């Protein structure tokens, strides 16, 4: 199975990758594509030709279409993904920003007991030196996940709570950046044997330019 979100579907929809392009596109992988069109995997799109990657993250361009970028992270090796879309000219202009994440769930297990620490890294309008970063902390006995990550403008926060059946963690969120707060949504899920890893989006309502993709390893 996957399992994913996305912040705003109006353009961009996440899923299983629809698209087999010998070398270059693959079906059966994580994937994101055109709101009324199909999914490719971001496997192919990886350090590949339109691929620029700066600090861990991938910063990639479509062959179709110019002035519209994917910046995305992959949680550790596993086929998960979080990142944004936006169209424009790229670093510079993010019109119609959207977050997303989108992972296989072959093998994900969910502890029951006690607690683990995650190294987490966010996209908030990503242009190369501004990714975020920090900690979530999980108790998988009281089935809660809190934490912050934040670059030099932005912090955001989470507050969840799992369902260890499913693997998704679900709850409220806060936004700094900054000076003043505004609170939100968190939603995403534990992927990987022993929840290796976890990726998710956060979302704000009141204002969209404050949404951000998170994840990261155990
Ligand atoms: C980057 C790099 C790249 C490259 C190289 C490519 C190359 C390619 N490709 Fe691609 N794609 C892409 C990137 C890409 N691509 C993307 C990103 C997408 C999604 C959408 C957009 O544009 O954004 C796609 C998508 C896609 C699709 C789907 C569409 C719809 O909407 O439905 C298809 C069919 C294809 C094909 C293809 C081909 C045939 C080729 C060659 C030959 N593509």
């Amino acid at each position: 199975g996957f399992d994913g979100a996305i912040s705003d579907d109006s353009l961009r929809q996440v899923g299983e990758s629809e698209v087999w392009v010998p070398f270059i596109h693959s079906k059966g992988n994580a994937g994101i594509g055109k709101t009324g069109g199909k999914r490719v995997d971001f496997e192919g799109l990886a350090g590949g030709i339109f691929d620029d990657e700066r600090n861990g993250v991938h910063t990639s361009g479509s062959k179709h279409f110019q002035d519209n970028f994917y910046s995305f992270v992959q949680v550790a090796n596993q086929d998960v993904w979080f990142g944004e879309w936006y169209e424009g000219k790229k670093d510079s202009e993010f019109n119609n920003r959207t977050v997303y994440y989108v992972g296989n769930d072959a093998g994900t297990t969910v502890p029951t007991s006690g607690k683990a620490t995650y190294n987490i890294t966010g996209i908030n309008k990503f242009s190369g030196a501004n990714k975020l970063s920090g900690t979530f902390n999980a108790d998988f006995g009281a089935k809660t996940l809190d934490g912050s990550i934040n670059n030099s403008n932005l912090t955001v926060s989470v507050d969840a709570t799992i369902n260890a059946a499913t693997a998704a963690f679900n709850g409220t969120a806060q936004a700094v950046q900054n000076g003043t707060t505004t609170n939100g949504a968190s939603q995403g899920h534990f992927f990987g044997a022993n929840a290796a890893g976890l990726a998710g989006i956060a979302t704000f309502t009141n204002n969209s330019d404050l949404d951000t993709a998170f994840g990261g390893e155990k």
